[PDB]
């Protein structure tokens, strides 16, 4: 890809420390102020049903890869301009690598 | 995301006269000249067991989503320089939005 992997340990710490906040991850866990992310990979965005998505994510559709992921982890806002997840972005592409390698993983 | 629902009946029609001669979509289907594609969504590029894939294809390490996939179909060989997959690829957009609504479809 463009994209390669990274520890899932790592990227466990940082989905706790930067995301965790207003998302969950797991199979049967709520929407908070973020939704769900459990089946993300290869969903289109605005999907997880009971969940009050933004027009802007919505009709953004964009498919969930691990690759799309980093270019919108890098800054949420310059790739879904008028998204409400306040969060600023992973600017190094190895923190990126490993939260992805992280989501990857638990949220099969 | 640059890619719309089409008709997997079309779809069907147009992967028996065009992709058939050398795949299986099947889960448990053979490799034939070309792999089964069976879970190819979300996968790499390369990575079904027991294909003798050409070094480019694996080296390109594509993420197959219904995207590249597009992309991928329209020309083949300018997608993965040096792939030995012989097929001249599919102009229209319709077309490809119809075979990968199938593929979306028959390869879960
Ligand atoms: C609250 C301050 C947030 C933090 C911190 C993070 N996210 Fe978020 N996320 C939040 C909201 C309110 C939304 C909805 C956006 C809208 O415009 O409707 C989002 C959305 C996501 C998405 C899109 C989900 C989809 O189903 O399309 C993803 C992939 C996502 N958020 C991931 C995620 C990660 C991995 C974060 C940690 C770096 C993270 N977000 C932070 C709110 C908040
Ligand atoms: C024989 C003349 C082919 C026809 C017609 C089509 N494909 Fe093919 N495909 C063929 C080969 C020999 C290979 C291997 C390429 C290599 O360089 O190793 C491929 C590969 C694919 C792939 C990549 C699979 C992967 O696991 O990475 C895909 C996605 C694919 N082929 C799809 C496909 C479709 C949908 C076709 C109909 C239009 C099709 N191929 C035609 C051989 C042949």
């Amino acid at each position: 890809t463009e994209f390669k992997a990274g520890s899932a340990k790592k990227g466990a710490t940082l989905f706790k420390t930067r995301c965790l906040q207003c998302h969950t991850v797991e199979k049967g866990g709520p929407h908070k102020v973020g939704p769900n992310l459990h089946g993300i990979f290869g969903r289109h965005s605005g999907q997880a049903e009971g969940y009050s998505y933004t027009d802007a994510n919505i009709k953004k559709n964009v498919l969930w890869d691990e690759n799309n992921m980093s270019e919108y982890l890098t800054n949420p806002k310059k790739y879904i301009p008028g998204t409400k997840m306040a969060f600023g972005g992973l600017k190094k592409e190895k923190d990126r690598n490993d939260l992805i390698t992280y989501l990857k993983k638990a949220c099969e």
